[PDB]
């Protein structure tokens, strides 16, 4: 396969469905990428993650650069070999996480490990992602708090764009990385239209393989997020993937696809007790499920719903058993993948708008 | 298959190898039974437990009678359906656990839940095991502390024998249970030969499908345990299974089989960091494994050793990841099953004594 090839097979309104071809495999879009925190998708073997239908997973750089360390993972053969996942892996730049879990400057960010002093710059972020063996590398950007004043949002966005250029050059100056991986730029600008436009223009001028909409899902609310996506997504190059970072609630995903987003990721799927169903989420810890012999969801095709009851999983979670987390997580990730499949098929068949309507009606 | 049929196919010295045929499946002996605490073998799906080679698992009655409750499990269809394990399940009587995790009397034991007031008697213990749908029911016995004076050991053993008779009658008075399950008696008597003899004689007079050697593995040390087994096992009926409760260290198992034991169980296999290998146990948390690309064990045929390195599992356990527990547990249970297979094959081939010798030499 080629290093990177995004092809759009069908469209409906702003929604698109297609594929991203990479050396390690094909990614069907719209896609949901399960998140692995410490070189592992919480409570699941890689084969199980694949069984749910995932084509790509997200690697949590921040934690990996601290433990076991980027250099160490490289010495061990790379993240793919390390964790046993041979398909595409997208890695975040680590900067956003650092400013959430820190001396900031135009050169980067210095911070103390939450679990020592560490320095992170656009150049070091790209190098770390290279050492991990990432297939999709994210540009190193600055976190823009919410709410943010227009002045602060502008300064942050402008810095991010300068860092986007440094990320591009660092990526290109490394032969092995430039020829085998892809690089995504990240749009910033808070909730301001003019800033989002400036960011999109700057990103397009530099040129990237894909464009992420960053700075959202920071407590603005779905209404506000959708409002921002309405004018923000069309600003990005149409022929490249659009990735909405950190968005995963089912209803958020459907609305985001309706607005042109092609890729998603979130830790929501992965012992809270919340299980997603087509009739809305349920918390399995609730006493009403203690003797419910039905599966988590009545239509779900996952292995958990074929073999165990709500009553059993209820018992597991309330007992604090590891198997409870294993089963809840497999079902949730399987549910998310089934949602993406329904979205892809509906778009391919030109009935996505209707699917969105039916989904919402039953989910709520 | 029949309700219960133990057949001895081959012998060498005091060691035996054969099968126990039951309605839900065949159990190969010597057998190792993985222990499931709360209706689950720690961090493993039932299919994975079976994949390791286990023919039967042990159900932890004490915890189940408290959560989710015996009556509830019965309402839900039984433990087999509940947890998704359709093969034989052996359940302990719960009395021993109660006196470890309490007003005692000739009628039974009253106690307060560690996680309310509850009463447990020989009759109630058998009923609980019936409600759980146990295939191999253990007689309700009294815990004999260690060390124990001859007088106290005698009183406890005598009470246990009276309770063994009550267990037998309770079991037989329940048609469905008597016709579909098996009942094992438990020998007591501490480390005293005369008491063990009295207990064995009492148990044989009553008549059981199998006989367990109880009261050992209570801090006496392998030397002392082996000394007690030397004279205790021959006292039990030769044509019925001999089950050593709570014994599982690899070397203990080999020595116990050399002394006539056919069944084992222990929580040792199931984030401590200890992984069993043919060259002895290792603690994966040790820094020396941080960049060790080799599998847990060089010969082990389990899925964990075929796919992941010590370095990765080291990272997982030190990071507190659930997958670490999943992988460590699967390997350990697989290792135990491989040990039992080597024991069974060596006995069948009349070279068990040699196997024991070679095992010890390399393990230590
Ligand atoms: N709060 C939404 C969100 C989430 C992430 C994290 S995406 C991620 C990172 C590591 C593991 C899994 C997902 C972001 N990352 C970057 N670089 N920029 C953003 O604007 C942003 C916004
Ligand atoms: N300390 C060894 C040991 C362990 C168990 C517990 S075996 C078990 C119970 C529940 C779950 C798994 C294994 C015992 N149980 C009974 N009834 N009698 C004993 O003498 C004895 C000695
Ligand atoms: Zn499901
Ligand atoms: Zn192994």
């Amino acid at each position: 396969r080629p290093r990177f090839s995004f092809s759009i097979a069908a469209r409906e309104g702003k929604a698109r469905t297609g594929t991203i071809e990479m050396k390690r495999g094909v990614i069907r879009t719209p896609a949901f990428m399960p998140v692995g925190t410490a070189a592992t998708v919480k409570a699941l073997k890689p084969e199980t993650v694949r069984a749910t239908g995932a084509d790509i997973i997200l690697g949590n750089t921040y934690h990996l650069m601290l433990r076991p360390g980027a250099e160490r993972i490289a010495k061990l053969g790379g993240l793919h070999s390390f964790m046993g996942w041979d398909r595409p892996i997208l890695t975040d730049s680590g900067g956003y996480q650092v400013m959430s879990l820190t001396k900031q400057s135009e050169e980067g960010v210095t911070f103390k490990s939450h679990l020592s002093r560490h320095m992170l710059s656009p150049e070091r972020s790209i190098e770390i992602q290279h050492l991990l063996g990432s297939d999709i590398v994210m540009a190193f950007d600055e976190c823009t708090p919410y709410p943010a004043t227009p002045s602060r949002a502008a300064s942050s966005m402008e810095r991010s764009m300068r860092w986007a250029k440094r990320s591009r050059d660092a990526f290109d100056s490394r032969k092995e990385q430039a020829e085998n991986a892809a690089l995504f730029g990240i749009q910033q600008g808070s909730v301001f239209e003019n800033l989002r436009q400036q960011s999109a223009d700057a990103l397009a001028e530099i040129g990237f393989d894909g464009y992420a909409v960053g700075g959202l899902a920071v407590g603005e609310g779905q209404d506000e997020m959708f409002r921002v996506l309405d004018f923000s997504v069309p600003m990005l190059p149409d022929d490249k993937p659009h990735y909405l970072m950190g968005v995963g609630k089912p209803d958020d995903i459907v609305g985001a696809v309706e607005r042109g987003i092609d890729m998603f990721d979130c830790v929501l799927p992965t012992r809270n007790g919340q299980a997603f169903t087509w009739d809305g989420p349920i918390n399995i810890r609730n006493a009403r499920f203690s003797e419910d012999l039905k599966p988590l969801d009545s239509e779900c095709h996952c292995a958990v719903c074929q073999k165990w009851s709500r009553a059993y999983i209820h018992h597991l979670i309330r007992a604090g058993e590891i198997l409870g987390a294993m089963l809840m997580t497999e079902h949730n990730i399987a549910f998310y993948q089934q949602l993406m499949q329904k979205i892809r098929d509906s778009i391919s068949e030109g009935r996505f708008s209707q699917f969105a309507q039916d989904f919402r009606a039953r989910y709520f």
